[PDB]
């Protein structure tokens, strides 16, 4: 009956506003977020993204997900590495960790590009969308926050350098969603993992709040 | 001999086993961190899932594409589980008990196989039997350590399969009987693929049970 691209939004309704409603979140908004703990969530997404475009990079030409696959334009690893060269250091990879809650979602969506490829756009959705979405505000908030340089060092994340105008992205990759052939099962499926997706992103916040707290204790 | 049922398992899963292995509900269980409580969680999680497979392996018991791997007498937990059950909980264990969230999936999907892909049920029997033939022994001496249970065995007979004089042996009897099995490549495959499904279901019971030692 209805796109895909309206399924996940509306199927995504309640996940999306708890996400806002995280102590994360609103620390983070706010602009009450400090260094050590930025650096976790930065380290987090590394792991994340690393995953899911490897995962991406491997489905490339499957009829699933081949229409999705925008390395140019969304990729954000490249992106990551330079923040973490900067808040790290050198040989950070030979050292950092990915956080609990960041492994299992990483276990997560490098079972499902694997085995199930047709339920990735699950996850490039619940990512990239929402990247697109909030990136310039957040980018602002956290320079500021932190006395990061405005050359842009420490939010390469944030920056999209290769997308012109975000909204008509939005409307590009909702056309391309829409266009793969499904059916009304693998839909629904696909609209189930995009909530699996936000609970992961959940477990990652409240690790992140809880991880902030003991950074108090110590402070 | 890559041809073999057998063959294609063990390397079309290796990358989930990986990850069976690496995960942290496994690792923190191993060092001996989990808890009674979680434990009996846990428990509870295998009670119903083999209840779910040894429902399914004996309503198919006589379908030709799973009836020589039948072994009620060998590999069948229920009664290992209820025993284990009982010892935590009490008599009265069922009224005290609810399968988890990610249980409930891992039983609906072994029902469904069951009733509508009866050629897909070895994958799950593969993946849970041929598991707890390789690491039960060391599980269970992890156990009793970590919860100081009786060196007889109660609280652990999950762990134990008393009707296998030798472990590594049976599996190679196992390993044979899929291979034996009259399948085409089509349908391999196709077991290959609901055996990664097997592990993840597993995934997302670690996973849980993980949230909830917090
Ligand atoms: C930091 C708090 C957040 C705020 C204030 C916020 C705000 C917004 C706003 C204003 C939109 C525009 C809606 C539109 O596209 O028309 C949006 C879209 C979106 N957001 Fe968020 N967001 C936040 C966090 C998140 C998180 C954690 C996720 C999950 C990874 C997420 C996923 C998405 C997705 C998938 C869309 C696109 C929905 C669609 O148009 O189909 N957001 N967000
Ligand atoms: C630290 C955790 C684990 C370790 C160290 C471990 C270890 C092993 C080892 C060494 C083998 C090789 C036995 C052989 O080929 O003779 C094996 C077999 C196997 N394990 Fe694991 N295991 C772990 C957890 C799991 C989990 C969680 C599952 C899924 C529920 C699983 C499923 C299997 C299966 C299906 C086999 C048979 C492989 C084959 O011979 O085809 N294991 N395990």
């Amino acid at each position: 009956m209805a796109d895909l691209s309206e399924l996940l939004k509306e199927g995504t309704k309640e996940a999306h506003d708890r996400a806002e409603n995280t102590q994360f979140v609103k620390d983070f908004l706010k602009g009450n977020i400090k260094k050590e703990l930025f650096k976790l969530a930065t380290t987090a997404l590394y792991f994340t993204y690393s995953a899911l475009e490897e995962e991406m990079e491997r489905n490339k030409d499957h009829p699933a997900f081949a229409p999705l696959y925008f390395p140019m334009e969304l990729h954000r690893k490249e992106a990551l590495t330079k923040d973490m060269e900067y808040f790290f250091g050198e040989n950070w990879e030979e050292q950092v960790q990915a956080p609990k809650a960041a492994q299992k979602y990483v276990e997560r969506i490098h079972y499902i590009g694997q085995n199930e490829p047709e339920l990735l756009v699950a996850h490039a959705y619940t990512r990239y969308m929402g990247d697109l979405s909030g990136g310039q505000v957040l980018k602002k908030v956290a320079q500021r926050a932190l006395k990061l340089p405005s050359t842009g060092e420490g939010t390469q994340f944030y920056l999209f350098e290769n997308v012109d105008n975000a909204q008509q992205f939005k409307q590009l990759y909702r056309a391309r969603m829409n266009a793969l052939d499904l059916n009304m099962k693998t839909k629904e499926r696909i609209v189930e993992e995009a909530n699996k997706a936000f609970e992961y992103n959940m477990q990652i916040f409240n690790e992140l709040d809880q991880a902030g707290s003991t950074l108090a204790r110590e402070t």
